[PDB]
Formats: structure tokens, sequence, C-alpha cells
């Protein structure tokens, strides 16, 4: 049994990040920190936690800044830093509660990216990392308009919308496309120019300071991902320095592997892999 704590900490710009702290029944074994996507939160995660939890690992999953229950208005951002920030102060929180554990940072899509961003500024700050289809080349995901619109706005006017998102490719179960259509706290907007920016920030140094990743890293992704296409995941495991990184593809799988149908064998995936290496 896995339980849940709600709590805040004050991110960047004084902004109220809410995040939650899933604690199991056993001695901790590690502490996972986990970044959600653009536009959802971190209670889209309750499952990831439980099974992270049935093996002895405590969550932490913050709702980034103009998401789910935090602060600050919806999906805006001016700099990849203000992600980042916010994901290094909770990162400390689940250091300073659980020192002696392990620490893995992991990170879905948006959160994929806002990662591997922490994750090559303090390479030694953390032990491993997990990517779910992250989004760290977002210029190959935009048109040149877009990019040089989100590039020359998202700081001046960050919530301006420069792209459409298609929601229904993020599962092939029309379920979980329902249950995302019909949540009063997700985004159903257009990509707004702050996210744009900060995501070509990652995507566009992608390559020379991926060499500085050495820690161990696993990648999930789906082949049919049509949101973020998987060849965008098979090239970071080229450039990345870490001889211990994997790109685990799930055939026909869409873009949420952590939703999908087989999301029980992906997470039995994450699991063996994390429990092998503390």
């Amino acid at each position: 049994t896995t339980t849940r704590t709600e709590r805040n900490f004050a991110g960047i710009g004084d902004v109220r990040i809410v995040y939650d702290v899933w604690t199991p029944d056993t001695a901790p074994q590690a502490v996972v920190v986990l970044a959600h996507g653009l536009g959802e939160h971190a209670r889209r995660y309750d499952h990831v936690a439980q099974r992270l939890g049935a093996a002895g690992l405590v969550t932490y999953a913050l709702d980034h800044r103009g998401h789910g229950r935090s602060g600050g208005a919806r999906v805006l951002v001016r700099d990849i830093s203000e992600y980042t920030a916010d994901f290094d102060t909770l990162v400390g929180i689940a250091t300073r509660e659980y020192p002696g554990c392990k620490r893995i940072v992991l990170g879905h899509s948006m959160g994929g990216g806002i990662v591997f961003a922490y994750g090559v500024e303090r390479p030694d700050n953390y032990d491993l990392m997990v990517l779910s289809a992250p989004a760290v080349a977002a210029q190959d995901l935009v048109s040149p308009v877009v990019a040089v619109a989100a590039k020359l706005l998202g700081v001046v006017v960050p919530g301006l919308p420069v792209q459409e998102l298609d929601f229904t490719a993020i599962s092939r179960d029309p379920e979980v496309v329902q249950a995302y259509n019909t949540d009063p706290l997700v985004h159903h907007g257009r990509v707004p120019a702050g996210i744009g920016r900060a995501l070509l920030q990652v995507g566009e140094t992608m390559p020379r300071r991926a060499p500085a990743l050495t820690a161990p890293l696993l990648v999930l992704h789906g082949t049919d991902d049509r949101l973020i296409p998987i060849e965008g995941s098979r090239r970071l495991v080229e450039c990345v320095g870490s001889a211990d990184v994997q790109l685990k593809e799930y055939p026909g799988l869409y873009h949420e592997v952590f939703n999908e149908p087989e999301r029980n064998q992906v997470l039995d995936d994450v699991v063996a892999w994390l429990t092998e290496r503390l």
C-alpha cells in the first residue's frame, strides 16, 4: 500500500508549487522525482507511483507552474530554467528527507525535456534517469514559421498560441483520451510560445549537452507515437555519454506508454531496470 501526501513549496517567482509524496509501507529503496508533460498534471500518474511504491520506491511528483493545482498562469513559462529550478527544488526536498537513498529522475514528454535539461545541468545530482517519450528535439516537431515565432515571442508574450496539438494521439485507448478531454485541470488549448521556446532551448542544444549525461539512462517510446516520433529517442541514446543506456521501443503503442493498454508491462520493465541498479 502506497500513501499519497500533498505538500507545496515556493517555486521561482513565488509561484505556489503543489506536489504529491507517495510513500510505501516498506523501507525506502530510493526516491523518484517525477515531471509530467505539457498541459497535464501529477495526478495523471497515480498508478505509476503506486507501481513504483510496490517496489519500495518513494515518488515525489509536482504540478509544474501553470498546471494542475499549482499557481501561475496556465501553461505559461518564459525559460526552461523556470521548470528546471522548480524540479531542482523538489529534488532537494527528497534528498534531504531520504538521505542515503539513490535518486531517480523520471519525466514524460515535456517533463522528459525538463529532466534531460536538469540532468545535463547537474550530471552528478541524481543516480538514475528514466525518460518517457522525451521532448528533446522540438525543432523537429514545429515548422520553421512556428520555430521563429516561439523564439521571438516566448519571453515577451509567452501565452501566445503557436501550435495546435492532436490530443487523440496521446493514447490509443479511447478511455484515456476521453479522460484527458474531460479533466477540468488539463490544458485543452494550443501550444503557447513560451513552452515552445523553452522546449526549443532543450532541443537545439541536445546533441552537445547529452555527452555530459553519465548516469544510467532508460528511454521508453511507443513506435506509433505520432506526437513525438520515436526517431528522436533513437538519436538521443546515441548522443548521451552514458555507457548504460537503453531505448525500450514498444511496438504499436502511442505517446503515453504509461497510460496505454500495455502500461503494466511498460512499468514492469521500468521497475526491473531500476531495481537491479539500486
